[PDB]
């Protein structure tokens, strides 16, 4: 709206969460990623800002998508795991890493959201360290 004084930043469509063209392939590592890693992060007191795609309009981050080219969030990851979108653990780990990276490159060091990301990432990496073979 020309009426706006403060810029608004529009949102992309959210990331895809299923892929009709891949077989339904379950592994112990993917089960662990959903049921141990994602679940432990999801229930953490700092998870809530990470649980859905960044809404740059509702959160007043009008420059978010200028800075972040590959958005990712734990809601998308959770859905991708539940839908068997991933071929392997590495692909899921990549999406968690993207989510954390986005936070670290958009927000200033020391920002509260960065401190939250750091606590979550520590837990994530602890859990990853115990990935079943
Ligand atoms: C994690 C995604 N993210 C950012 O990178 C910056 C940001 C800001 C907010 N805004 S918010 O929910 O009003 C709250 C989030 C906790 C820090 C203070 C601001 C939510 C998510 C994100």
């Amino acid at each position: 709206h020309h009426h706006h004084l403060v810029p608004r930043g529009s949102n992309p469509p959210p990331p895809e969460t299923s892929n009709p063209n891949k077989p339904k392939r379950q592994t112990n590592q993917l089960q662990y990623l959903l049921r141990v890693v994602l679940k432990t992060l999801w229930k953490h007191q700092f998870a809530w800002p990470f649980q859905q795609p960044v809404d740059a309009v509702k959160l007043n981050l009008p420059d978010y998508y200028k800075i972040i080219k590959t958005p990712m969030d734990m809601g998308t990851i959770k859905k991708r795991l539940e839908n068997n979108y991933y071929w392997n653990a590495q692909e899921c780990i990549q999406d968690f890493n993207t989510m954390f990276t986005n936070c670290y490159i958009y927000n200033k060091p020391g920002d509260d959201i960065v401190l939250m990301a750091e606590a979550l990432e520590k837990l994530f990496l602890q859990k990853i360290n115990e990935l079943p073979t």
